[PDB]
């Protein structure tokens, strides 16, 4: 690797700068990735679409000096693989032909076999590693098991969680049975990743905060602290740093920490200079600039970048602090402003390391 | 004269006799007369007086509940200030007109909140009267932030992009349309108390939508300058404020600065470090999750114990308002809340005696 400050920061190891990505940088805020995105076909073959995961992966690294990769890919890809159908209908998201309701239908779900049934992520993965010639680490991704959880349960999007939080209250062992099931499936899963070539791991519990406090640990939290401990630690001479997300998990960064992850992604609700205190150098921190940012004056987003820096550096550590917004970046950002933030995060860190 | 007052002394951590508890949405389409008075009006609903007030008693008929809360919605604002409100069917609120320039916020109207939602007093003092003393009534606003989101947006939103840019890209703009909003819903509250309300609720429903930093600048600080504009007593009595901002639970400490008797909480906060941050400097109420009555009545009795267990951890005997931590949704089974109810007045006995 020319480049590893963001494996060395999720680590807390010493850097010369702050590192830097952005999640979903690879979009439709991009130019490039419309252009792509035509000579393609449905939105469902993008992630089948080998050819096309790579490009879109490497556009945003061409315009903005980013230190990480994201494999492109969806969460999705597990429960379509177990046989639910995914299907998007316009315009109101991603759907399956089949849910899960009940103790039979958790039973009857086939084991995943990641390497073959997702081989086409595994080829993604792998591709990827090559094109980036060891120029940034490449990272693999799953969702959590409460999250994919919601996709099988409701069959799709949802606001309100209604059918898994019924299956919580009111049929709790068959959903502990179902998260158990894609624990494994996510274990098998992440572990071919790093197999076909990922470097760090983030797990993205996106609908986590949708959770009562004890909920989340009992029917989130334990099920990737399961996770973490099933994948491999190290590969090729090197840690492969791991990061918990749960969006709106804020209020519960002391449990996080139990999951064994190194590294925590944060929201904007939370403080980064608070966060960075309660946590106390025992996990890396991940975050946590709101996308809307950068809908304001180059002026703005600069003085904004400098604050969230302060904020981290404010305790006098030297590293753990990963640069990244608290959600994907949004269609309509001007793709001049991704690069302010990416800038301001490298230069102005002089100011605290080094 | 009240026959139960129990939930406005607990809001001004008054020593009470059990917990009390009322529920978000308690009138609302979970129940089977709710859908068919509903089905007689056909907006309408919170305009027809008749309507607003029948609906308002019936779950007080169906539970021993220890408040009322009107019946009507945040969006009697902006409909008021122009922006014509409308519902699309599966997608909720929706504006014809949204407020996005300077020019727009300078146009908006002064309201006349007794003349223009005179409609709204009018079902605040129907209400009043019908209650015949039996609980109080609370009165309720959107807060300016949360307002501002629906008439920026147009309607509801999941990013908030419009009014997120607006924030970011011309604040002062944003702060103008803030500062008339305040001022609107001062003397829409100021209004309601006149008409009878004996409690005041801000919803700040999408205030935890906001960067840190933003919300104090963008919606506590708006909240504060409202609860420093309300009468404060009435008839002999105190008039207690609750301030709920959904999802604000990392911010509990700023909250207590908006000057509100009491904080509504959700259910991702623990009651028990609440209660142990604010140290008794204001009352709280939350939290269940309503998908807990979507459980057997054994485990809704188990689940509001353990609740009812945080919430007297720390010795404190008072303070605790029991709530959902949100509205009720329309799925509930009828004879779920029953349990809720019963359980948070009986189990009491263990920590109030
Ligand atoms: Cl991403
Ligand atoms: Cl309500
Ligand atoms: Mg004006």
């Amino acid at each position: 690797l020319k480049n590893d400050r963001f494996l060395r920061a999720l680590l807390r190891e010493p850097v010369d700068t702050t590192p830097i990505w952005m999640m979903r940088q690879a979009g439709r805020y991009l130019p490039e990735y419309r252009e792509t995105r035509s000579k393609a076909g449905d939105f469902l073959s993008l992630c089948k679409n080998t050819e096309f995961a790579c490009e879109v992966t490497l556009q945003p690294l061409r315009r903005y000096d980013l230190d990480a990769a994201i494999l492109f890919s969806d969460i999705l890809t597990i429960p379509d693989a177990l046989g639910l159908g995914l299907y998007f209908e316009t315009g109101e998201g991603p759907k399956f032909h089949k849910t899960v309701r009940t103790e039979q239908d958790v039973a009857n779900l086939p084991k995943l076999n990641a390497k073959a049934d997702l081989d086409y992520v595994m080829n993604a993965v792998s591709t990827i590693r090559s094109a980036l010639g060891g120029q940034v680490p490449l990272i693999g991704f799953s969702g959590s098991p409460w999250t994919l959880a919601t996709y099988m349960v409701e069959g799709g999007s949802s606001k309100e969680f209604r059918f898994t939080k019924q299956m919580m209250y009111a049929q709790p062992e068959v959903l502990h049975a179902l998260l158990d099931h894609l624990a494994d499936s996510v274990i098998d899963y992440l572990n071919a990743q790093i197999d076909a070539g990922a470097q760090a791991i983030q797990i993205f519990d996106s609908w986590g905060g949708a959770l009562a406090h004890r909920e989340y640990v009992e029917f989130s939290l334990n099920y990737m602290k399961k996770i973490i401990a099933g994948l491999q630690r190290e590969k090729d001479g090197r840690r492969i740093p791991v990061i918990v997300f749960t969006k709106g998990g804020g209020q519960w960064l002391e449990p996080m920490i139990t999951t064994g992850a190194d590294a925590l992604g944060l929201d904007w609700t939370t403080p980064l200079n608070t966060a960075r205190t309660t946590v106390a150098g025992r996990v890396a921190l991940q975050g946590n600039l709101d996308p809307a940012v950068l809908y304001g004056s180059a002026a703005s987003i600069e003085k904004a970048v400098k604050a969230m820096l302060d904020d981290a550096y404010a305790n006098g550590e030297k590293t753990g602090y990963v640069a990244n917004l608290g959600h994907g970046i949004t269609q309509w950002v001007d793709p001049a402003q991704p690069k302010i933030f990416v800038d301001t995060v490298h230069e102005y860190s002089a100011k605290y390391l080094g």
